[PDB]
């Protein structure tokens, strides 16, 4: 249900980018209220909806590796690594050419699950708004963990989901000597599709699968598909950037 | 104005915190819209926004004190400095004690207005969720400028304010020789009653005042409030204690 100014925006014909009909689609249809102040916003969630589902995708194919946080690495040009495995951005390197720097030298790096998924926010982010924005708003850099620099990120509880979204695979009777496994964090790139980084683009199946593999002795519990979704808020957004 | 699940809730009775009447008298008052799933729900966003406005008083009474990133530093105990001025968790320190230690032990501390804000957000959680909550939640923690580590902020834009809000006083022509003063973020402490991490407890005009002396020759902006708040988003919170 997307509602502008107040006006509830039923099927009402526009010429806009056909890789963002599929969403706009889900958005119209669903329950869920989506509320902009305007026609630029919500092209902005599509667009920077779509850019993450595209940046999951650079991230898969780039070739930077899973590591835990002990064992993370980047390319010294642009990032220091901390003892405890944060990325850190060296003074005054630009943020969007050290970011983009994944995508482009991959094998230079290896991070963690959440890490990646805050990358891929950033190089969303920067296909959105362009390089000289996102400098401008997002100018200083760590990428560790769910570290991330002003973005204004909500996670709600529910059913509905909808591409770009950050779902989360629980796996409640793990191994405890594998913590490793006690979940997934990925990216919605279509319906039952998932980038989950150190695994892939895999579907729900394969990711439950995985998970269960790694259980305590006895364990009965599956692991699951929570239900909640992880968000950038957009309108807040357009205050931070423009 | 507020509202759970979709009922007004108008003058009824309740036996609560004192120290919490005003505030939810203002939130019923205003035409400004908070919108809840329960009533505990309610309740933790009266008790968050009372605790952060206890912390700012608390981060202005420890000693710690205002520097700039390259001079920033901290107690050596539970964090260590980046080369750019970030402070950083010493592995498997525990985030409450650490951060609580910046109350505890302020003069081992100096930071800048940005951080300062993210650790009174911090400092308030801990009073909120408890260690427990806290610790588990948020596991991994660097203060620097505006990196959180999970948190869900927003900002939006307005001028019906409330207690706890952090708000921005702008210095548009501030003297580009002297960027810290670019503007101040400060959190409300009550009727034109802010706090300010480097210049303490001021009103309005004494904040515009100061910023207004370090500008451009001649310049004919004042420094000004901005129509802004910035914000913890509760329900993505309260998702944590229920
Ligand atoms: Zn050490």
């Amino acid at each position: 249900m997307i509602i502008v100014s107040g006006q509830l925006l039923r099927p009402q014909n526009w010429q806009i980018d056909q890789d963002l009909n599929p969403l706009l689609k889900e958005m119209i249809e669903t329950p869920v209220q989506f509320d902009y102040h305007s026609i630029a916003e919500l092209m902005f969630e599509l667009k920077l909806r779509m850019n993450i589902v595209a940046a999951a995708k650079t991230l898969h194919k780039s070739g930077a590796k899973f590591a835990t946080f002990l064992k993370t690495y980047g390319n010294t040009t642009y990032w220091r690594v901390s003892p405890e495995g944060a990325l850190e951005l060296k003074y005054r390197m630009p943020p969007s050419k050290a970011i983009r720097d994944i995508a482009e030298n991959g094998p230079f790096y290896a991070f963690e699950c959440a890490t990646a998924i805050v990358i891929i926010y950033y190089l969303a982010l920067i296909d959105t708004i362009g390089e000289d924005k996102f400098n401008a708003s997002f100018d200083r850099i760590i990428l560790y963990d769910w570290h991330y620099e002003k973005l204004p990120i909500y996670t709600e509880t529910g059913h509905h989901f909808f591409l770009g979204d950050c779902l989360y695979f629980k796996n409640p009777e793990f191994d405890p000597q594998k913590a490793q496994w006690r979940g997934e964090n990925v990216i919605l790139l279509g319906e039952d599709k998932y980038f989950a980084h150190g695994l892939g683009i895999l579907n729900g199946k394969q990711i439950i699968d995985k998970l269960n593999s790694f259980r305590k002795k006895g364990a009965l519990q599956s692991a699951y598909l929570l239900s909640q979704a992880t968000r950038l808020d957009v309108p807040s957004l357009f205050r931070i950037v423009r």
